[PDB]
């Protein structure tokens, strides 16, 4: 009723794209979806079913959260089974894979339609960071706490448009990004979330700090040199991730502003976005000097 509905005959499955424990994702054609295009490509998540409640709850939530830098959700197909969720197709996949595929080792081959060859430049990295921050501003505005913000949960589309999601499936491809106790994204979590199990807007800005670090390391795992327990010890004792090689000091300052140990002392995501956007939009003369 709140959720938009799509007729099963308007979805034509093409092939699989990914697969987790709670579902499979297919590339599909969807007819009569938008006035612009009579036919268009979409990504279809098929539920592996109790789970219908979570499914319907997720659909209601996704419909509410719709915005420029949040993953575009078109609606549901509930006529017969399996229950389908229909999303915008994002051709570059998740931001972590994208970052790794354009690292400091990348050359002409990595070049493409949307992106230059070689490592992503400072200007491109800032544009990615800015888009993610804009998504987190919107969620902060609505008083929603993500709890699992990381580059693996962001998608990258044509023209390097970047959008936040939350893929149940991330627990499968990126299993080593979680500590199993339930699965906790320890490496992305602030001391108050690890110690006291409190998750807030402020724990999300900490996590965004880590996302910024991921971006400027071309998708390396935070604390990759550490086991899960060693990482808990480090975070709880106040160790901070080192400045990435590609990160200018100005941007590392924005990361540190996210990692203030006291939640209330962390900069607001709005301030973080404001600074990163200014930098993303700054002229090459300015950016060449950082
Ligand atoms: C090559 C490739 C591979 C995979 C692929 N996958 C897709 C979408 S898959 C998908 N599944 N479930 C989803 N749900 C979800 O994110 N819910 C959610 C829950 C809470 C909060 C929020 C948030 F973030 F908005 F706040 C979102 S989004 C499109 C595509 O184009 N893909 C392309």
């Amino acid at each position: 009723a709140c959720v938009h509905h799509i007729k099963r005959r308007d979805i034509v499955l093409k092939w699989e794209l990914g697969e987790g424990a709670f579902g499979k994702v297919f590339l599909a054609e969807c007819h009569n979806l938008l006035p612009e295009q009579d036919k268009m490509l979409v990504a279809v998540k098929a539920l592996k079913e109790s789970a219908r409640q979570d499914f319907q709850r997720e659909a209601e939530l996704l419909t509410m959260l719709q915005h420029q830098h949040i993953v575009r959700f078109f609606g549901v197909c509930t006529e017969g089974r399996p229950l389908l969720m229909v999303f915008e197709y994002m051709r570059h996949g998740d931001l972590n894979r994208f970052l790794r595929s354009h690292g400091p080792d990348a050359k002409l081959l990595a070049g493409g339609e949307d992106v230059a060859p070689g490592p992503l430049g400072l200007g491109q990295l800032l544009a990615v960071a800015s888009q993610v921050a804009a998504g987190m501003v919107y969620l902060a505005g609505l008083h929603f706490v993500h709890r699992d913000l990381a580059t693996r949960n962001c998608l990258v589309g044509q023209g390097l448009v970047v959008k936040i999601g939350d893929f149940g499936m991330s627990r499968d491809i990126y299993s080593t990004d979680y500590y199993r106790v339930t699965m906790l994204p320890i490496r992305w979590m602030p001391p108050e979330s690890i110690l006291y199990r409190k998750f807030t807007t402020e724990s999300d800005v900490w996590s965004f700090g880590v996302v910024l670090w991921e971006i400027f390391t071309y998708g390396k795992q935070p604390w990759y040199q550490l086991s899960n327990t060693e990482a808990i010890d480090c975070i709880t004792q106040g160790r901070e991730l080192e400045r990435p090689r590609a990160c200018p000091p100005e941007v590392y300052a924005i990361m540190r502003g996210c990692w203030q140990r006291e939640p209330q002392q962390r900069h607001s995501i709005k301030d973080v976005h404001a600074r990163l956007q200014a930098l993303a939009q700054a002229p090459p003369v300015y950016l060449d000097v950082l």
